[PDB]
């Protein structure tokens, strides 16, 4: 069956940072046949499908930020980039992969902030 | 876990026929955070993504000939119809399904044909 696997499932980052969050999928890479769907607390961050990025549905508050790592792919790597971490950003990510089958694992991110930061965000 | 579910996962249909097999799933339905992806055996039929049909990389087996019931998702209901069921639609059928999680089933579908049916698609 086919199984989606996080050997890194918790990541702890300070805000105004880079994090790449990372789900492994069995793999060469056809790209035809895949699917890749990360989501955070019912805020859509990518949506991959056939070898093209959807960005119709992407959430506002990860715009400009979030970038899957298309390279890392052809390892049964799906990696997505958060620049500039916002307090926002902090909750539980599910990576969601069809291919050829589909499964899903969840991530959890914490991100430290001093008073005034979180505040901006508030 | 998010969890996707076959009632039925064997349909013996007859040739020339159509037929319509079900995949459920656990759901008022947001379309914006979900994705049906159907395939068999390395063939991609639908794939339906933020309520919109894409078939940029459907295979030519199954051109016109595939529908998804919308109406049905609204139910946790993804039903795929083919009509003018042909002898290459027998297989193994995947349907993954992305929606807060992700999950899939197999369908197994026979389809009888007498000898000058099959000899048509040989």
């Amino acid at each position: 069956a086919f199984t989606v696997t996080v050997p890194k499932d918790l990541y702890v980052v300070e805000y105004g940072s880079n994090m790449t969050i990372e789900c492994k999928f069995p793999v060469q890479l056809d790209l035809a046949a895949l699917i890749v769907y990360w989501e955070m607390e019912d805020k859509n961050i990518i949506q991959f499908v056939h070898g093209e990025e959807d960005l119709k549905t992407q959430h506002s508050s990860y715009r400009q930020r979030a970038r899957l790592l298309k390279d890392q792919l052809s390892l049964g790597n799906a990696a997505l980039q958060i620049t500039d971490v916002k307090l926002q950003d902090a909750g539980v990510y599910r990576c969601m992969i069809s291919y050829g089958g589909a499964d899903y694992k969840r991530i959890t991110v914490k991100v430290n902030a001093p008073y005034a930061a979180a505040l901006h965000e508030h």
